[PDB]
């Protein structure tokens, strides 16, 4: 049933959604959806493209995204957003690194 482009496209989102450190957490799970602007409205002030990986989703369902350099771009710009807006000191920051390290992990194999 999947085409080979499809295919890489759902293995580079399923490897960032699917990994787990060695505690058993899922990195993934708070980047899945953004809240509502009066919910965290600091971030829409900070960051001018919202990104998160129910949109990456969407447009990979919609069997939008030509190549997988697309996918890839919108995972570093969500992870991009995700350090400017929080400090290094916190949690998801560092989330955010070991995910983007998953990402082009997965990308250099193919
Ligand atoms: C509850 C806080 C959720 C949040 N804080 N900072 C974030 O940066 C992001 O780039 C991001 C992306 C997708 C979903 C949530 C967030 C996020």
């Amino acid at each position: 049933y999947m085409t080979p482009m499809q295919q890489k496209l759902n293995e580079v989102y399923e490897a960032v959604k699917n990994y787990t450190d060695k505690r058993g957490r899922r990195l993934s799970a708070i980047f899945l959806r953004l809240p509502s602007r009066s919910e965290l409205p600091d971030y829409y002030l900070t960051i001018k493209k919202p990104m998160d990986m129910e949109k990456i989703r969407s447009h990979m369902m919609a069997n939008k995204y030509q190549d997988i350099d697309s996918m890839v771009e919108d995972f570093v710009m969500m992870f991009n957003n995700a350090c400017t807006y929080n400090e290094p000191e916190s949690l998801i920051y560092k989330d955010a690194l070991v995910l983007h390290k998953v990402l082009l992990e997965t990308r250099r194999d193919l």
